[PDB]
């Protein structure tokens, strides 16, 4: 009986990431990798205004390999934890929703070998350790999301499920995380913890893989972007949504329910959304079809935003974080009043 995680989680509106930010990796062991790839320092007030919005959810990506000591403690550095302990109590001080994760370590140690599997495991158990007691006291709103997209970069899987001896590896990856996380105690106890598929990926051989804990108060992670080349730019990638593609949202979430939400697993969708190319109106029938097939069995998403719209780059923003006002309201709208 996952129920208590089904209670809490029907809670959240929608959710908001704060996207390349503390998930940045320049910097070094600094403070500074925060701001490293072009973003302010957070404020309160950034996160009052994507509360008020709507947006009473919210995702805080952290990368932290640059800021571990050496192995086998991995120590945090404290101006770090410090740090990201104040981001996490902007959204405490406005009673949010949180996930906190462990995001970019896929850039550095978190390569899904299953032959290294103990170190993969022991090093996600220290982080995770020391993150879980630097929180203990923290209520029941703030979840904890084991990894970020584990995979092997430059793999010819990576960014479709990896191979079957992978999946493997991140079952024992998640059983890790809980573990570490339990072991605590305090409110991580029966805190709602976060697991993954490889890659975060959701297509039916993932899914089919995926070991679900015993442990009753957790969650599913899954990221879809669905369909891709409405939401990303890439060769072959489309601007125009009439709802012809609706059958590739459709299709997947049929996927989902079969593996987690008719055994009644809780899922999340931790990361989704639409890169802007000057087309508000398709996005906003998008969100319809997308959003609109979640809330059919009550699913929550967080959608990703690196605060990118005018310039170069991946154009997922959506608040503009220096002017507290959103780029594109209409957009913004469709997402907040989903319901
Ligand atoms: O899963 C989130 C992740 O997506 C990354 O993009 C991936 C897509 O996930 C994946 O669907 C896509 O697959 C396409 C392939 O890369 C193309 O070359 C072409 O052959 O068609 C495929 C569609 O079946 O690959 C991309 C590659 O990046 C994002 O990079 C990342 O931001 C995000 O976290
Ligand atoms: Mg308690």
């Amino acid at each position: 009986d996952r129920s208590r995680v089904f209670d809490i989680l029907s809670n959240i509106n929608i959710g908001w990431n704060l996207g390349n930010t503390l998930d940045a990796t320049g910097g070094g062991n600094s403070v500074n990798a925060e701001t490293s790839w072009g973003n302010p320092k957070t404020t309160q007030e950034i996160v009052d205004t994507v509360n008020d919005r709507g947006f009473n959810a919210i995702r805080i990506p952290v990368t932290f390999a640059n800021h571990l000591g050496p192995a086998p403690e991995y120590t945090i550095s404290a101006d770090w934890l410090a740090r990201v302990k104040e981001v996490v109590d902007y959204a405490v001080n406005d009673g949010m929703y949180i996930i906190l994760d462990t995001h970019h370590e896929t850039n550095y140690w978190l390569k899904t070998d299953p032959n290294n599997e103990a170190a993969l495991c022991e090093e996600l158990a220290a982080i995770w350790k020391q993150l879980a007691e630097a929180f203990k006291d923290y209520d029941e709103k703030l979840m904890f999301e084991g990894m970020n997209e584990p995979r092997m970069a430059g793999s010819a899987k990576e960014w479709s499920g990896g191979t079957p001896a992978e999946r493997k590896l991140i079952n024992a990856m998640n059983k890790a995380f809980i573990d570490a996380v339990r072991a605590t105690g305090g409110n991580n106890a029966d805190r709602v913890l976060i697991i993954c598929t490889y890659g975060h990926n959701s297509d039916e051989p993932t899914l089919k893989d995926l070991e679900i804990p015993s442990d009753p108060n957790i969650a599913v992670a899954l990221h879809t972007y669905t369909p891709y080349f409405f939401t990303y730019v890439a060769d072959g990638s489309y601007s125009v949504w009439n709802g012809s593609k609706k059958n590739d949202i459709t299709w997947q979430y049929n996927n989902i329910k079969k593996y987690l939400i008719d055994k009644g697993i809780p899922v999340v969708i931790t990361e989704t959304g639409a890169q802007f190319k000057e087309n508000t109106e398709d996005i906003v029938r998008w969100i319809g079809d997308y959003v609109g097939t979640l809330d059919q069995d009550g699913v929550k998403c967080f959608i990703w935003d690196n605060n990118i719209y005018h310039g170069n780059g991946e154009k997922f923003g959506l608040l503009n974080r220096s002017l507290l006002k959103w780029y594109n309201d209409d957009i913004v709208d469709a997402y907040v009043n989903h319901a």
